[PDB]
């Protein structure tokens, strides 16, 4: 009942996606926008790796696919500043991390306060960090899942938006669990982005209120 | 294909349940045994509180319902030794904690090594300890659940047997979440006990291998 009518759609957003490899999650975002499930468009996809398949997914969808080389910058902060700058040139409203295997620094957090999302393969707060699927199997849990959350300075500590659980089967290999979790990730990442775009996410402390 | 035939059923077990109050989980155990879902019988129910409704559930099911007063013993260890002793008089093969709000000590761990189960209202390792439902709501998770695990000396650190997840709804009160989790607890506690009785649980490190 706000910002929407025949000629105007004020909540539409421009999404910038950061990747490092296959970019499986990027695919769901691209399709969601194309098929109208996500109110917005993927403005650009940036990879910190030149030979990432995610960039090919981007090209096939007609989205600008860029590669920015960290080794071409003097420091980590410098790289993040360049990233942030490039994202702004595309007028990005929401940054979504999809397999981006690098920590977000002050420059990015500053350029996109409360506007950077990430999808993590575990039911946070359990198993933060890398190889969460393996962490789950090693710990012996019987249930695992994924988490979409706002990104803060701390490793996987940001406000939780959506979570989805999956069973852990006896004999599950890390890849078996990775796949099962991935199937949920493809579902909740687009939903989280839509909720963001609809202005239905309200951060309070480390929690997220989801409006009706 | 082992220990079972027309006249013999070697895996049947005698269950001893410890409670402190309502004993909601005790009910599922009692019914499971009565209706034949659990291969065994509840031999005795012991409460550390005289006016616990769980004891009434026990009497109605025809099970010995006992109250042992901690204040009648000189120490915590002393109380646990008395508990263990009473359980042995009933020939208990498996001790199941159902709302028992006291830590298990050396005497009990010694009398029932790898034979004490507990049901915890969270998806361990997340939120161990008391008021796990409230811990979940305060942290802001969107998924929670319960965990059935073998009990070790450390607070809710034992090998995980089964877990069940439930959604956390916007506006959930602690009781709302407690109820939703409880519905799953009533399902997996009996299943975990049956698996134990069937000799299908193999502890390896902090993990549990569940046989076919």
């Amino acid at each position: 009942s706000s910002g929407e009518n025949l000629y105007f759609q004020g909540h539409m957003i421009r999404i910038g996606v950061l990747i490092s490899g296959s970019g499986t999650n990027l695919q769901a975002i691209l399709d969601g926008c194309r098929e109208g499930r996500i109110p917005g468009r993927v403005a650009v996809v940036i990879s910190d790796r030149a030979d990432a398949y995610g960039l090919e997914r981007a090209r096939r969808a007609g989205v600008d696919a860029l590669h920015m080389d960290p080794a071409a910058y003097p420091s980590r902060t410098a790289f993040d500043a360049a990233l942030a700058e490039r994202l702004q040139a595309y007028g990005v409203d929401l940054v979504c991390l999809a397999g981006y295997m690098r920590l977000v620094r002050g420059p990015m957090l500053t350029a996109f306060p409360n506007r950077i999302l990430n999808i993590h393969p575990s039911l946070l707060p359990a198993f933060p960090g890398l190889e969460a699927q393996r962490q789950a199997l090693e710990h012996g849990v019987k249930v695992a899942g994924c988490t979409v959350h706002f990104v803060t300075a701390g490793v996987d500590e940001g406000p939780i938006i959506l979570q989805a659980a999956v069973p852990v089967l006896e004999g599950d290999t890390v890849e078996d669990l990775r796949r099962r979790i991935l199937a949920e990730e493809h579902r909740i990442y687009p939903e989280a982005i839509r909720l963001f775009a609809e202005g239905r996410l309200v951060i309070e402390g480390r929690r997220v209120r989801i409006l009706d």
